[PDB]
């Protein structure tokens, strides 16, 4: 079989969509996720055409081998999809209307910036190459876009399923191809990581600040050190469901930022105690009164200016 | 080969049943579990209709190419299921007994909101698309639905497996698809949890409020702050064998109204300390022997609300 | 082809033997094994059959797809077995001898009651279904049920590798099925749980011990909780290596049991802090040393007890 | 079909390039990476020429079974690729154009001496074999050698993709092999080791030197010793994201100095403690305040030394 | 096709050979390691024999379809070896050479005794199976075996590569099988460990002996315990980098052995605070001053006693 031959001069337009019937398994230090979708493919071929009288039917079916199929891949997928053929339908003008059912990990990059608060796009490339014959372009048939209703992407909200009508055409080793893009939009479901991150981590960060009430520099040593440990465990558990970055991230940066505070806090501390040694306890008693006041105000300001760079 | 014509304009009847053989691999993270089982079909196809006084043979056995078998695919399916045809049996009438072996990777959602006092409904989604020469319905024959005494599933305790008889019919991409819904019910097998979650984290809570029959800062920080980080560990680990939930569950509350408990204990041990420093110990005193009442009664009451709450 | 015809009303026989030529992959977890062996097949086909002197060749070689095979079946494998035919060989009786080299991840179900002191039994059933035509019934040929010396699975001593002769025949969907018992004894290597696991356990318990000898509350509190926090971190790598089990294991309850040492000794501790405080030393002193002689006995019997209820 | 026969006695060129469509999942211990691209090959066919006025087509399409191909394989590919032939076009003087898009997991080593600074060269090795009529030898056409601008690999800057021109020829058991060497310039991103691993590590350290501003042994032995713990968290994850070199990384170093350090603070906690209970703390004073200079300079030293020796 | 004919009654000899092109993956759990190989098969079948006059070619190239291949199966493989002819070579006389490359996860067990200075043989065995009609028998044409230059194995050094040119002829299932041994040779790259487990553990043990130059029994349960739990993080690291062994490992005698070194400290440190409560220190401070002198002997002496029996 060849391509179906221009009756003037015209590329061969091959009509798509994609209905997911699920998504699952978004991984996101892989910035990749798996889909299983119907892919529908529309174009004539006027070699294929019949007279419904003669031949008493309105429809003609075929075996993929037995016709001309145009050639169609997913740019953005790690491995070639697993597809198979549901139905192919010719109408008496020749114009093939295929379906086939696939499965397939899309590869897709993430912007981990606003963690967890962060949105997605997800992208599913479709991709023709032309032929020495003929050039042919793909077009989406909006009426054949969509998804069903009970797919779920565990720990993410789906916005919208849909297609940049406009395809991409350009040149690829002396040929010309005809690129479309498919958006999947999700926003990230953020609940857990406030009683599960979030407040865990603020709790350890406020006992810390109790030593701001003793003067036993030993346990506050212990205050200090203790709860840097478990600020450090948080910040390690969070960094093994992230991938490596070029940049900095939201949770990111207020883990990282509390680390300074530690560190200002142990200082503290350490001041403190010197100067109590030094027989001197009435300065020690205003930096200490101080602290009390500086370590949550510094808190509270440098969050709202994160959350406003971040937001 | 083309599906059976109609007599009279009636849709095409394709009986269905589901045997486990077994059932594994129930991953909680994945909200998956795979599943081995016996696929049963059964359709009449006139075009195959025999005498069984002259062909001396009751029952006429053909190989899948040789003969037209509907489409049937699961809908919540990973991956497209590994199926290797058992036997096909025509009875004189033309009635066609398909029966296949297969294995499945099935994707079904979990509520985690009683965990780990939980169960689950877990569901297998047949599924036909009508030809443009006949529409194609899914039907349950009973008798073939079932599974093994022997089947198990790792953790928990299998109820029962069911079919709803009546299919959902309903149009997609132009077609009518008919789809079944296969019910594998199951209740979580909690024993463990006891002696590996709860009991451990309760001792280490309890360890925590010896901190109010002592009067030594530097021991009760001790006490306070280490039992905080076994708690951390534990909270840790619950979630690393859980997914990310738009919601909170029953482990996960306790868990969370635990943290309070310590944030709280801290400050009292705090309390009692500044006061002892400020020459007043009669104040902490009677501070220190309100909590030794108070922290039992407060958890055992909040416990009550939120287990009265979560079920 | 179609199955060999009844003399009389006969079932066939089909012989089988399968000889392990690999065991590896015991998952704990998983509750499963992998296995490469030879799968031996031997029935009579009469259609087969062929005379020497005529001939001139006192054996027949066929190809899969010449003759008829009894379509046999694991029932425990996670996916149908990866096979290849060595050889099909007919005797001028029509006796054909089939062999297969294949590899399967076989489930069958653990017991840890005894846990790390276990003995397994791996089953591995051998299934055919019935034809419209004949019945099939399998047998256990035992000179072709064996396994190579060499045969080893690591952490495990393998006893025995035997079949159940006699087959469990029962109907499945209105058809005889004949199932057979292969099974693989297997018996725990429990050596290197001794230095990793149960030492370093009773070593940090009686280092806990040692705040019997001590009137520092200070210190006490630190041995406890210390010490308690490493029990917890060996607790939670046995749990690791373990699935969630309905039922309570030896290492489990010995686990568990230390868990409530832990708290007891942080009972004394408390106590003899709150006496030393109340001006009343000889109490104190008292109970410190009952503990002393009271936690090893206490500890020793309950071990004993223990022990007994598990073996 | 057999190869092209030699006009006079020259080898066969093959014309080879890889276009890049996709990189992804660079495993730093496994030192593998994958890879999805366009291969193309080509190569003259003189039984395959034809007449371009006469025959009226400008190029002719096969079937990969219709024509002779090369067999080309890559030589570090963990398993043999997954391709799929994209298109075959004949030009009048039989100048073949083979196009695949394949996919496959490339085993290239790393060098770890700079890390988390370092730069790597992956390498794709394309190699053909000779057969016994003729000699095949593989050439570079630069103009078909690219990647995709939006090629991009998780925590790395992607440098360059090209190809050195020259194969490398070579017998290998009495045959002549023609090798390839394509070449991925990737370099690290850095930029999350500072926030993440670098400046926690720090300032753990900086926090063990507070232990040179108090004389209270208990306070510093908890200081030193809790904050060494810490070191060593950070140690076991950098060595879990690596794999085991036998050379030193500049991490490693890094990571190796720091544990001297905790070991001589220890040392002069230990030493100033002594000489404070021996009744002569003049000597500690003394010590304790060349520390506070010492430690901070040694450490910049010693840094600038390292990162010379591995700069 | 069937096997080729003795001329006399000779078993049938294939010469065999394996070129390694690469090695990867030692699983040091799992006791396998992946290999990508030539694998080179030569057999003598005069049904093939040919005039080069009359074919014209003085070589044919079949396809494997088209001839008899002897069965060739690797014995250690987890699943069946994946593999793709390269050629299949014919000369007059009917001499095959027959050429594939393939890849197999080999299962080879290793000793860890002398972990990680250990050095291993990993296995490859090949086998036949010999037919009715005549014995096949395998035999090492040495020309044909060897190893890329390039031929690495990550932490890993590799010796050589040969094979056991006698084959192990034996009966089994009542046929004759042919094996031969294929040896890689390789031994451990323990550089990493020693700054990575071996010092540091010196170190941390180093800084608990500091408590047998301190009175403070606060100060020294905490070095003793601490530095202890740093020794529990390393044995588990440790432990989950290798397999359950029934016998000991050097690594793991010498984990052991340092559990034995805590147990004692923290029964000096007890030993020495009850004599001082007990108002004798002058015997406290004997054992204190031996301890300093007996600890690091004892280490010293235990450790030149282990490598011993270890080499
Ligand atoms: C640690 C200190 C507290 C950190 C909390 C940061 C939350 C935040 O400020 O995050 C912002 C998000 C919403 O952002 P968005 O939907 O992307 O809007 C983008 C549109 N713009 C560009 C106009 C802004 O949070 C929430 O809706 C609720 C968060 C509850 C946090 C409770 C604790
Ligand atoms: C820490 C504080 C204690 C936590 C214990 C919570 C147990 C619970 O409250 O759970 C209750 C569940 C049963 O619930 P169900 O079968 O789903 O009822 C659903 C039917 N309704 C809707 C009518 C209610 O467990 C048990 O049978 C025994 C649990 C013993 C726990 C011992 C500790
Ligand atoms: C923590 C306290 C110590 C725990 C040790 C329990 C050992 C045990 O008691 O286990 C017993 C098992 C053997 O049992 P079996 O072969 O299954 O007997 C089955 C036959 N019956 C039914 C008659 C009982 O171990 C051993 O032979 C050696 C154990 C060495 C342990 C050294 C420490
Ligand atoms: C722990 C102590 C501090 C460690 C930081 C050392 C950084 C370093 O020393 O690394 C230096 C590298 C650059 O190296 P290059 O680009 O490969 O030069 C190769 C060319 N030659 C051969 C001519 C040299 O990093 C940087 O551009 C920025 C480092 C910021 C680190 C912030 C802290
Ligand atoms: C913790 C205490 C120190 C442990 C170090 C034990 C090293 C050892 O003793 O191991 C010895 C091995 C060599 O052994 P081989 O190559 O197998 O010799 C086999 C031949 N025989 C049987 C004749 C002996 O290592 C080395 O070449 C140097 C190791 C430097 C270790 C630095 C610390
Ligand atoms: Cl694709
Ligand atoms: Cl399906
Ligand atoms: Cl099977
Ligand atoms: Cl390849
Ligand atoms: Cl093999
Ligand atoms: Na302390």
């Amino acid at each position: 079989v060849s391509p179906p031959p221009p009756i003037a001069d015209e590329p061969l337009t091959v009509n798509t969509g994609i209905y997911l019937i699920e998504s699952y398994s978004l991984d996101d230090c892989a910035e990749t996720f798996k889909v299983n979708a119907f892919l529908s493919l529309s174009w004539k071929d006027r070699r294929l055409a019949f007279d419904p009288v003669r031949s008493g039917v309105r429809v003609k079916t075929y075996e993929p081998e037995a016709i001309w199929i145009p050639e169609i891949r997913f740019v953005n997928v790690e491995n070639a999809r697993d597809a198979d053929v549901v139905d192919i339908s010719v109408s008496p003008d020749g114009t093939v209307q295929y379906l086939e059912r696939f499965s397939a990990r899309v590869l897709s990059p993430l912007d981990f910036r606003r963690y967890p608060f962060d949105s997605q796009t997800l992208h599913i490339y479709l991709i023709v190459r032309s032929v020495d014959t003929r050039n042919i372009v793909l077009a989406v048939d909006l009426e054949k876009v969509g998804k069903n209703d009970d797919v779920f992407l565990t720990g993410w909200d789906i916005e919208s399923f849909t297609a940049v009508v406009k395809p991409a055409n350009f040149a690829l080793e002396d040929r010309l191809e005809s690129k479309l893009d498919y958006q999947l939009r999700i926003s990230r479901q953020y609940f857990s990581y406030i009683p599960n991150i979030i407040l865990p981590m603020l709790f350890i960060l406020f006992i810390s600040w109790t030593a701001f009430w003793s003067t036993s520099y030993e346990a506050n040593v212990t205050l200090v050190v203790s709860t840097l440990i478990a600020h450090i465990a948080f910040n390690i558990l969070v960094e093994c469901n992230l991938p490596k970055t070029p940049y900095m991230t939201y949770t990111g940066a207020i883990i990282f930022m509390i680390y300074l505070f530690y560190f200002v806090a142990v200082i503290e501390v350490t001041v403190q105690h010197y100067l109590k040694v030094e027989s001197q306890p009435a300065r020690a008693a205003s930096i200490t009164r101080a602290s009390r006041i500086a370590f949550p105000v510094v808190f509270l300001l440098a969050n709202i200016i994160l959350a406003f760079l971040f937001f």
